[PDB]
Formats: C-alpha cells, structure tokens, sequence
C-alpha cells in the first residue's frame, strides 16, 4: 500500500495560472520590444538608465517565477505506517534516528530553552530504542553541563507523564505558558492532579535551573570544579580537551516506572591554539562522526536550540516519506516548514516569511524538492557521506576520503546500520574521543566535498546543493500542525543582521567556486528548471543594485527631467494597462491556490524592496570588496533614508513648481507623482515603526511638521 | 459611480450641482452595504486591506484612461 | 487618612505593609499613621494588618521580593519566577 501520496493541483487552478503567466510574459516581451524601438523620450541616459534597469527586473522576475511552475502537494499515512511497519506482536523494524542540538554559549542565549528543547527531543513519539540524542557545544562552558545534568532527573520525572497522558507541546515551558484550555478533550480520570504535581515539579526545576545560571556568573581564579572535586577540563575556551558523557541511557538512569528512555550523548570537540575551527560546520560534521562510533542510525535529525518539536509526529511522518521502496529510495531529506511563535496582530517586521515557504517552496518541490535551509531536516547518513542514489542514476582510498580512523571506515560501510562489535562500549567511547580528535580533518575530504560544506558564513544551502546535483531528491512535507515551532526575533537589528548575513552568504556562493552558472556541469543529474531556482537562490541579492538606481530615478524624473514617457493612446496606454492588470490579475491568482492572506504578499513585497534597498545593497558591496582583496544597524538605514528624504523633497519640491505653472502639468505631474508615491508607500511604513515608539498611532506630531514645512516651501516659491 | 464620475468630468462643469446629489445617494448605500461585505471576505474588521486600495486607484486610472483613449 | 468610606482601608494596608516591609535596620525606620475620621474600621484594619505583617516581613526580606505591597505584587502577570534562586521559593 502506498504510505504517502503525492497530487498536484487540481488543475482547476494550475492551468488558468499557467495561461495567464504566459500572456504576462507575451505582454512584457511585446511591451520591451516597442519600448526599444519607438520612443526615444528627448534624453539619452535617463531613458536608457530606466530601460536597462526595466529589463533587468525583466529578466529577474522571469528567472524567479518558473521555480513556482508545477506546484504539488503530498499527505502522510501514519495509520497505515503503524500498520505495516510496527508489526504488532513481533519486533519492531523502525530505523533509528539520530536528533542534533548544538549550542554556542550559554551567555548569549539562556539554558533554559535549550533545556527545553532537549527535553521535547526526548519527549517524542518514537521506540525509546531507535531514538537517541546528541547535543554539542563550542563554548564548554559547566552551566551547560550542569544544566543538562538537571535535565537528566526533570525528564526522568517528566517522560512518563508525558507520553502516557499524550499531551502537546511536549516542552513544558512554551506548554504550561499557554492560555488555551488545557482540559479540552482529555479522558484520563487522575489528570488533574498529576498536572498539578508535574507543574509544581516543572517550578521547582525552573528554580534550580535558575540558580545554577546565576551561580555561573561568578568565575573563581582557581578555574571550575565539578562536584565529585576534579578540575574542569574546559577551562580554557581556546584550549581544551574534547569530552563525551552520556546520560539517560541503557548505562544510565531509568524512568521512574522502569522503563528505559533515550539515550543523551553530550559532546565537546577538542579545540587548540592555532588550529582552525569552523562555527557550526566543524560541529555538526564532528557529532556525523561521533554518532557514526556510538550509534550508527541511517537517519539524522538536525535542529536548532530555539527550534522544539511541536508535536510528537514528526519523526513518524519521517518514517513514513522515506520507507516507502518506491518513494523512499531516493530521498536524501525531508524538509520540514520551520513557522514560528509569539507574533502580534502587528506583523509589521514580515518575520513570518511564509509566502516563501509556502508558494515558492511547494512550487519548487515538483520538480527536485526544497532547499536545506538548517532547521528540522532528517538527512540520510549514507547521503550525508556521500555515495549517490542507491540504483543510479580501496581500502587507501577510504582512508582518503573518511579519515585515518578504521572504526569509523568499518562503521560507515555497513548500510542497514547500528553498531557491528556489539562489545566493549568504554572502548567505544575511547573511539569515539579519538575520533572527536582536532587533527582528524587535515587532508581529507572532510567538508570540502562529504558533509557540510565549509564555507565563510552561509553553508546550508550549498550543502543541499552540492548533494542534490549528485542525482539526490528531497521531499516536503507539510503537517496540519507545525511540527517544529521556535522563537523568532522580536526586534529590528538582529532581523537586520540575519538578512545581511544571508545576503554576504549568497553572494560568496556566487563568486565561490561553487557557482551553478558553471558548476554541476558533468553528467547531468540536476533539473535545468532545478539549476534556474538555485541561480535565483543564488544571484538573487544583484537585484538590489538596478533596483536602488530605478527607484532612484522618480526623484530627478521629477526635478529635473520633468518627463517619463510620451503617451499614445492607441498602443502605449493600452500595452500599460495590458501589464497593470495582468500583474494584479497574476498575484490574485496565484494567491487562490496557496492559502495566502491577501495582506501577506503585499507585506513580503515591501519587506524584499526593504531588503534591496539597503541590506542587499551593502552585502553585495562587501562582496565585491571581499573578492577584490581575495556594521551598525545605523549604518544600515543611511540609504534607506537617504531616500526617503530625496523622494519627499523631491515631490514636494516638483509639486509646488507645477503648482506654479498654468495647468500644463495636467497629465505629465500625476505620472510623474505616482511612481514616487508607490517608492515612498513601499519605504515609509518601516522607517516609521524604527523611529516611531508604536505603529497603531505613528504619530500626530510630525503631521504638523509636514504641513507647516509645506507652508514653508509653498512661502518660499511665492516669495522667490 | 465610477463610470458616470468620469462622464461628469468630461462635461464643462455642467454636473456641479446635479453630480453631488446623484453621488450622494450612491454614497449613502454603498458606505451601509460596504462594511459587512469587508470583514466577511476580508481576515479583520481593523485594517481591511491596503492592496484593495492600490487596485482601486489602479482601477480609477482604468477607466480613467479608458475614458480619454475612447 | 481622612475617612476609610471615601477610598477602602485594604488600599491604606497595603501601604502599611509596604511601608514596614523596607530594607531597613529595624531599629531605625518607625512607622505613623493618622486618621482625621477617627473611625473604628481603620483601627480594626491596623490591627489585622499587624498581624499580617507579622506574617508577611520574614518572607518578603528573606526573599528580596518586589514590589513589596501585597495587593500590587500578587496582581502581577509579569513572571514571577524570573531571577529567584531560593530552592524553597514555590
Ligand atoms: O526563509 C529562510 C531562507 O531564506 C533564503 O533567502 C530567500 C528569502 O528567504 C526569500 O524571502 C527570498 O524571496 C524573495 C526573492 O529572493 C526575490 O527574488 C523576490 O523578488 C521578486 C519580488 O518578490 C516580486 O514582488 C517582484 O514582482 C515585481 C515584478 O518583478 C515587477 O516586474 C513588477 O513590475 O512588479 C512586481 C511587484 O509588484 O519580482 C521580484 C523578482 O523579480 O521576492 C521574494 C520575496 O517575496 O529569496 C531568498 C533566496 O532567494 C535564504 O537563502 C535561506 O538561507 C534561508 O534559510
């Protein structure tokens, strides 16, 4: 029986979308063509400026709206996955899975939702057997050591009423902090007062928790101590042995009840002066490793702190996409929509960001499925390794390419999995520390072509990238609930940053050597329609600088030009409706089948102007500044307001001198007004809400100054 | 509404006064109808929708134009 | 105070209490309170809140609660388990 399905859409909203894209392309082409060989509008490099800027958003927009051709959507069947697969009365023939959590220090962000999170890893719908739990941490730091340590008994305590009482989330902060009715459609007789022991257990853990962060504070000179009276072997940041422990195992304690629960390995790489060390590729790549020694799973679930397990399916819906023999053979990971929490009615900062994941990322999963974005994906290790689609399409030299290791070698070859020697776990766990080593990634193709791809910022989409045009698919897949819910940031800068961080990410793929223009070239395996989203993906951000001069251009079009375009009725006008109306026409459409708040597509639009006008602008500088040799959020808004401050000027400014003339402005002045209204619209709501203390009321205050400045202005011309 | 505004426009300013009273009470059942079919076709009743107003005047220069091609 | 009727003693109380609860030597900070009413019910009011206070001060200077009037304090949605390290707190 087929677990999941895969249907596209109905038709009966595909093929209208289809037509009208194709008349909209039909209509820019006739549209440019004219333009290029009728008017000439009495300037040279005005028009010539908006031509080659026009036919670069041209060329950009016709690139970026194929990926959203052939949209399909997917269901799972748990049911039916049970039913099959769990074979009830026999053994269980689920593979094992290995979730990742990695943390940088406990300073910047608190252990309490790591703590949080890990306790939603272990709190999940799956054989305690199969699932087990690695957290790494660059920083090793004790607090979070300690922190873990308490996590240990709070979930001992915690697990058993969780899983027997099947509530939902299964972290118990962002559970107990929520106003829905918590007695909905629970059936359990004593479920009262196990709730309320388990909420004063969860205060109590709070509380300790809270005092071991404070405690953390205080550094003494001696260095710290544990509590069995040894040195800390992570005293020095910079220089320290890596460490391995585990907790929560079949070794170690048990649930309250008896049974077992999953098992957490804690991991610290060794780092040493002088030694080059990646932020995040160097760790994740080191616990593939470790895990690969102590507990060989086929399947690896990577995650985030902020990032916690909504419900407890989504490692079952995993299950389900890639065992199917016919739907699960060439899969290499599932990615899962990453939505977010604690929005208000307010959205003004576009956090959200769901058109992407929902329009562009379902449209895109026909053909070779999404992008690893670096939350909820569960790769598939031998693909993480690197082999190809099973089917496709030396022992030296897996020493080469693995590493000098032979445990790992041994390990890695067996495809079914698991743990061959069944023996000597100290051993292992020596292994496993030698293998953790600071020097196993010299020479070997550790990075530069196996597991995450090293790279200066941004490395997971070239990751997914570089393992897809090797012949992989990847699916996608949407629960009716979220599955994977985190924090989002709440203020201006750190949205700010992430967006410039991502920016300079694309633009070093670009000029890396890793570049889909002339990459990926041998033995196909990549879909051309494939290879044209990543070369949006990628050279999505060079938009910004047509972009920064066209929106530019109202502001002198209307001081010193004083024209645009001459307008004839028979052809011109009707090829400006013909494009008016189809671009609306077009977005109305496409919003049908999505599910997509009207509000939404406009809010994204702005925010991506946003985004050209200054974050992508001074990425792509720094890029090319980088290339050549081989900030403050202030900073950042300098061109967003210098513009805004042109654009007003400006009209106002053309305003009052067509005022002064004899009504010949009739048409030419609203022509002129209502491209810099649209530019001024698009920029000024943000800027408001930055230098404004609220966005329901911005203010009456500057109202009055608009209006008295304008009296100034209109005094000026009548006096001069 | 829209379309006779526009054949108002066109005249001399012959419509200053009959324009205002057959616009008034187009005014007075559209103000009564518009808000209940907003918040049922619209996701809330505080902001209605700023795309709307962008395919409105959009709309406006439709016939608009429509009017002085024709 | 001039008359309990006008405004409730509860609000007077709590001022008391927060008044006795200071981080101060004990033997230092003295408390006064007048009344023009000369009403019964602001006398019965202080007496209870003696008590009260007898009961409430160790608690509040033992844990650095605030703020410290119990009325304004209770009222709070503001997480009340924020920075508190007192294992015994709950
Ligand atoms: O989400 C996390 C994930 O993000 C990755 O970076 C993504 C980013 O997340 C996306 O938001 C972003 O999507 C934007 C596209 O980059 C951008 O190319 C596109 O530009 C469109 C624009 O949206 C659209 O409005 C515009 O329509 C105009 C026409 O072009 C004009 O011809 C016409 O006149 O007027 C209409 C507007 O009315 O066209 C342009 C394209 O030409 O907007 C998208 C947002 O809506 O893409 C980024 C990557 O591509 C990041 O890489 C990941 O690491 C991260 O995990």
């Amino acid at each position: 029986e087929p677990l999941s399905i895969v249907y596209p859409i109905p038709r009966n909203k595909l093929t209208p979308y289809r037509a009208v894209i194709i008349m909209r392309l039909i209509i820019l082409g006739l549209f440019f063509h004219y333009r290029i060989t009728n008017p000439v509008d009495s300037a040279f490099g005005l028009w010539l400026t908006s031509v080659i800027c026009e036919i670069w958003f041209a060329f950009s927009w016709v690139l970026d709206q194929f990926p959203k051709w052939k949209p399909v959507n997917r269901e799972t069947f748990i049911e039916r996955l049970s039913a099959r697969y769990e074979r009830e009365g026999e053994p269980s023939q689920l593979a094992a899975v290995d979730f990742f959590v990695s943390t940088v220090d406990p300073l910047k962000e608190p252990p309490l939702i790591t703590a949080n999170t890990v306790l939603s890893i272990l709190a999940v719908d799956y054989p305690v057997d199969k699932v087990s739990c690695y957290v790494s941490d660059d920083g090793a730091a004790m607090l979070t050591f300690e922190s873990l340590v308490e996590t240990a008994e709070f979930a001992r305590k915690w697990v058993p009423f969780c899983k027997k009482f099947s509530i939902e989330p299964r972290a118990p902060e962002f559970y107990f902090s929520q106003k829905i009715d918590y007695l909905k459609d629970k059936v359990q007789p004593s479920f009262v007062k196990e709730r309320r022991a388990m909420k004063r257990d969860y205060e109590e853990y709070k509380v300790r928790v809270n005092a071991l962060v404070a405690k953390a504070q205080k550094t003494p000179d001696e260095g710290w101590t544990m509590q069995d009276g040894t040195p800390w072997p992570g005293n020095n940041t910079r220089d320290h042995p890596g460490m391995i422990q585990v907790f929560l195992g079949n070794t170690g304690a048990r649930d309250i009840e008896g049974n077992e629960l999953p098992r957490l390995v804690y991991v610290s790489r060794e780092k040493r002066p002088g030694y080059q060390h990646h932020k995040k590729a160097g760790a994740e790549n080191a616990l593939v490793r470790v895990s690969a020694v102590l507990t060989n799973a086929p399947y690896i679930l990577n995650l985030d702190c902020d990032h916690y397990v909504n419900n407890s399916k989504a490692v079952r819906e995993a299950m389900c996409i890639l065992m199917d023999p016919q739907v699960g053979r060439d899969v290499c990971y599932v990615q899962f929509p990453q939505r977010f929490d604690g929005i208000d009615r307010s959205d003004r900062y576009a956090n959200r960001n769901i058109v992407f994941f929902d329009v562009n990322m379902k449209g895109l999963d026909g053909i070779q499925g999404p992008m690893y974005v670096g939350t909820g994906c569960v790769f598939n290790r031998q693909a993480l390794y690197g082999y190809g689609p099973p089917s496709m399409p030396s022992q030296l030299s897996f020493e080469k390419t693995f590493g000098l290791s032979p445990v790992f070698i041994e390990s890695t070859l067996m495809e079914n999995g698991g743990v061959p020697e069944s023996a000597n776990s100290s051993t292992l766990i020596k292994e496993a520390i030698h293998v953790i080593g600071c020097g196993f990634e010299e020479k070997t193709e550790w990075g530069k072509e196996i597991g995450w791809i090293y790279g200066s910022v941004t490395e997971d989409i070239l990751s997914g990238f570089k393992m897809h045009c090797r012949g992989w698919r990847s699916i996608y897949c949407m629960p009716v609930r979220p599955a994977f819910k985190g924090s989002a940031p709440i203020n201006l800068s750190d949205r700010l940053h992430q967006v410039l961080r991502w920016a300079l990410g694309s633009v070093e793929i670009f000029f890396s050597r890793h570049c889909p223009f002339w990459y990926g070239y041998g033995g196909g395996r990549l879909k051309w329609l494939q290879r044209l989203a990543y070369i949006n993906t990628i050279v999505y951000p060079f938009t910004s600088l047509p972009l920064i001069a066209y929106c530019t251009i109202p502001a002198v079009c209307l001081l010193t030009g004083k024209f645009i375009i001459p307008t004839l009725s028979n052809l011109a006008s009707m090829l400006f409706l013909g494009l008016f109306i189809s671009i609306i026409v077009t977005a109305v459409l496409e919003l049908r089948w999505s599910g997509v708040s009207i509000e939404d597509l406009w809010r994204n639009e702005q925010f991506w102007v946003i985004g050209g006008v200054s974050a992508h602008l001074f990425a792509v500088f720094q890029g090319f500044l980088k290339m050549l040799a081989g900030v403050k959020w202030t900073t950042l808004l300098i061109p967003p307001t210098t513009l805004l401050i042109i654009n007003i000027v400006g009209v106002v400014a053309g305003f009052s001198d067509a005022l002064n003339k004899g009504y010949e402005a009739w048409g030419p002045l609203f022509g002129k007004v209502f491209f810099a209204f649209w530019v001024i619209l698009h920029l000024y709501p943000f800027l408001k809400g930055l230098m404004g203390r609220q966005n329901r009321t911005p203010t009456i205050v500057v109202l009055w100054s608009v209006l008295l400045t304008s009296v100034f202005s209109l005094v000026w011309v009548k006096i001069n």
